[PDB]
């Protein structure tokens, strides 16, 4: 996240982090239920083996800590292709269920498409620098408005599908970035997006492009039920 | 199919054949609907590119011929592993829907588990020789009884899961074989199995092992709905 702030305690209970073999974070995730995590399909090929980490170390407000989970089944949307980065969505099934608490809870699937102007909360452990590499020690948060499809399409001519939507600032300075992929975009209490891609990070007229979760509610629900 | 007979005209309307780059058949399939085909997950790695062929050339009884379809989406059961060959099931989505007729129709999913002793019809274009390679010019058919789980487990100690069942003859001589994988096992009008694996072909005390479709009704239905 570029130009964000240190998330306040208990602000993103549904946040998950994918960690590689070297115990390093490379992508985000969203808790959907005790066994399921939502992330980006493109994160699946950015590492051979990985686990999922949820929770936090702020025991002052609530005890429990961070919990690392092993992934039992990886279910990538079969229509994903890096040619367009369309269908950049995947569902993970953990070996052991997550023990929920007030600061570790699932996100709500959307019941209506995202509305232009609506404020959303984007979070992640990804790069905080427009140019260069500066990763945070604390989870980052960013409040950004949903952009009209017209401005989105105008930003990425012919590269925006119906399964994508833009969130951010046309003037640049604040956006998600590398490592944030898979992370949540929560607008008014609903999970409206998954961090996906963009031209650079926080560039002028180059807002972050997100997977429109509303278009995948049926795929997520049935995929989980097919494997449950 | 070893020790079978030339299927009679219109006997297996739901039969599908997977063909590789060289236009050669390497696996079977079952028509489930106009856009979906059921086959074995292990067939997916036996060829890079492939298409699906349905229909027949017996225009005497009905016109239409054979139709070759391109595969749009391949949906393999994510729990499949060649370590056990458990979850040997996959669903294919065609680019163009199949034009049904009396001799080209979908199979019925099961509503009850397979019963011991029940007669089933197994079909395929696979090898017809116990030892050696002798492929048929015509679709082969085989009528075989469902074996008790006890005899099945006794045939393959510790290798039979709850998602598998045996069909065939303990004395050998008649069984499915290489190339038949993915093909249908229809008992009393219901699709009860998918050709999967076995120790050799038509060997004594080594009956064919099939994917128990009844255990996957939920996975098939929801997977199709998740992608439809
Ligand atoms: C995997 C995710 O961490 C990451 C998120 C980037 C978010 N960026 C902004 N500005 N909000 N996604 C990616 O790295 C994706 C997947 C791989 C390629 N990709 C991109 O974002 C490319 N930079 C997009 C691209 C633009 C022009 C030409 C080729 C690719
Ligand atoms: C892919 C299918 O055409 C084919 C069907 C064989 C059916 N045989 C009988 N007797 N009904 N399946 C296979 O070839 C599968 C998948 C790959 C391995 N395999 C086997 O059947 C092996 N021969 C099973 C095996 C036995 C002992 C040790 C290792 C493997």
């Amino acid at each position: 996240i570029v130009g964000g702030y240190n998330c306040k305690d208990g602000e993103v209970p549904w946040q998950a982090l994918l960690i590689n073999e070297e115990n390093e974070g490379f992508c985000g995730g969203t808790i959907l239920s005790e066994f399921y995590i939502l992330t980006a399909a493109h994160c699946l090929y950015q590492a051979k083996r990985f686990k999922v980490r949820v929770g936090d170390r702020n025991t002052e407000q609530e005890e429990g800590g961070e919990a690392v989970h092993e992934v039992e089944v990886v279910i990538k949307h079969n229509r994903f292709t890096k040619e367009t980065y369309d269908f950049d969505i995947a569902v993970l099934r953990l070996k052991t269920p997550i023990t929920f608490r007030m600061n570790v809870a699932p996100a709500s699937l959307p019941t209506a498409p995202p509305a232009t102007g609506t404020k959303c909360l984007i979070s992640g452990w990804g790069n905080t620098a427009s140019s260069g590499a500066d990763y945070p020690d604390e989870l980052q948060c960013l409040d950004a408005p949903v952009l009209s499809q017209a401005k989105c399409e105008a930003s990425y001519p012919g590269k925006i599908t119906s399964n994508m939507f833009c969130v951010g600032f046309l003037e640049g300075g604040k956006d998600s970035c590398q490592g944030d992929s898979g992370g949540p975009v929560v607008c008014n209490g609903q999970l409206q997006g998954v961090v996906s891609w963009g031209d650079g990070c926080a560039q002028k007229n180059k807002p972050g492009v997100y997977t429109k979760v509303y278009n995948y509610v049926k795929w997520i629900k049935n995929t989980i039920a097919a494997n449950s």
